[PDB]
């Protein structure tokens, strides 16, 4: 329902759009939330579903939103208020100067540094990943490959065992596209839960892992805390159990549906990075956003301190003001423009970790299975949220076309 409109909000501006139920979800969730940049949607929007906020659907204010961490802080970035307010991993949920100290130690776990040294392992599984599923003709790709993937990766740099993984992804999915049966609040207290013993086994006994690394860092030169560490732990099992996840999904029901994208891959290697970053902004799937520190006019709209605004990362690169034809797919698109990965002080950290992922998928999949189609009939759902998602890609393929490596 709809949280009544406040005093200060404009009644021209609302547009009671459901982050976590688009009306229009069955066309796609990128789809879903496109509409908020139909012909006559203002630039700034106001919902009352969801507690009631605002809603940047241009590039250019989400953007600045973005850029401008005085007025836009990032200290409750979700919505509803409630699990904005529970929020407080670290260093997401702090802004500069008091989030690079942070930040810093964060990059050294899950850079580019880090990622090259997990090159051969990535390559490693992918390729055992998809020949176990080349003979078999078919799978359900979310399960047999986006979950696996990119989430033993994860669990391999934090040391942590996989057969804890239905756990973890229970607990993040909660966070991210809560089913009802979990808050905000609680999942994160049962990620905290989990986190703690071993967080304190291991400044006993220190280890390589990232886990290990970051209960063990330092703080711009200050011995980081427990506390901290269990904070900034569960913040980068979150960012490592949905969105890669996710991503390879859409880009993959995608390619299973267009069979000449497939080819222009498979006739050019070459263009496969440039691919990764199309696919990237066409199916660019974040949403979090950020809490006014002060009242304040942005772009003719009077904003409240404690105002909530849903800036999201995944409609900058849709917008039709920053990629003509946004919604059509280019890998050669002369200029990709988003902000996917997000922007500002906050810019994904793991993007590296994440296109090298996604890069590998595509050079490994189409080598070995290039022709491939969606199970007929499936009705593919989607699902929106903080982080948006495929529920169920069933694939499908004649082994007759496949190749071994
Ligand atoms: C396609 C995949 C990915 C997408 C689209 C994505 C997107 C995002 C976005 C939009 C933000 C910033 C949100 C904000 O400003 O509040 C972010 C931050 C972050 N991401 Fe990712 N991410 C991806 C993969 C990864 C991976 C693999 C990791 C590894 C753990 C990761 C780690 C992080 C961290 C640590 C931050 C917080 C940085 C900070 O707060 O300064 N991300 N990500
Ligand atoms: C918006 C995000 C993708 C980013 C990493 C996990 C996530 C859900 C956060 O809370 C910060
Ligand atoms: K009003
Ligand atoms: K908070």
């Amino acid at each position: 329902n709809l949280a009544p409109l406040p005093p200060h909000v404009p009644e021209h501006l609302v547009f009671d759009f459901d982050m976590y139920n688009p009306s229009n979800l069955s066309a796609g969730v990128q789809e879903a939330w496109a509409v908020l940049q139909e012909s006559n949607v203002p630039d700034l929007v106001w919902t009352r579903c969801n507690g009631g906020h605002w809603i940047a659907t241009r590039g250019q204010l989400i953007r600045e939103a973005y850029e401008d961490y005085r007025h836009f802080s990032s200290e409750c970035p979700f919505i509803p208020r409630e699990a904005g307010e529970a929020y407080d991993f670290i260093p997401t949920s702090m802004d500069p100067p008091e989030q690079r100290q942070f930040r810093a130690l964060a990059n050294q776990v899950v850079g580019m540094p880090v990622v090259d040294k997990l090159e051969n392992r990535i390559q490693e599984l992918a390729c055992s990943l998809i020949e176990s599923l080349r003979p078999q003709g078919q799978c359900n790709f979310t399960e047999d490959y986006a979950e696996p993937f990119p989430i033993r990766i994860f669990m391999l740099l934090a040391g942590l065992p996989e057969e804890d993984i239905p756990h973890l992804k229970y607990l993040t999915d909660q966070m991210t596209r809560p089913d009802g049966s979990m808050t905000f609040a609680e999942a994160k207290e049962a990620l905290y839960d989990y986190l703690i013993p071993i967080i304190e086994q291991r400044r006993q006994k220190p280890g390589t892992d990232a886990i290990s690394i970051v209960a063990n860092g330092q703080v711009n030169g200050r011995p980081i805390t427990s506390d901290e560490a269990k904070r900034m732990c569960g913040l980068l099992l979150v960012g490592g159990l949905d969105t890669v996840v996710n991503f390879l999904s859409f880009s993959m029901e995608f390619l299973a549906k267009s069979p000449e994208h497939r080819q222009e891959l498979i006739e050019r290697p070459e263009r496969i990075p440039a691919a990764c970053e199309e696919l990237l902004r066409r199916f660019s799937l974040v949403a979090d956003g950020r809490i006014l520190t002060s009242d304040y006019e942005f772009h003719g709209v009077q904003l409240k301190k404690g105002d909530q605004i849903l800036l999201p990362q995944m409609l900058s690169g849709l917008d039709e003001r920053e990629n003509a034809a946004p919604m059509h797919v280019d890998f050669s698109r002369q200029k990709v423009s988003h902000t996917t990965f997000g922007h500002g002080s906050h810019l994904c950290l793991g993007q590296h970790l994440a296109r090298r992922e996604i890069i590998v998928t595509l050079k490994e999949w189409l080598t070995r299975i290039p022709d491939f189609s969606i199970a007929p009939g499936a009705q593919i759902q989607h699902k929106s949220g903080i982080v948006s998602g495929v529920q169920a890609l069933p694939l499908v393929w004649d082994p007759a076309t496949t190749k071994a490596v």
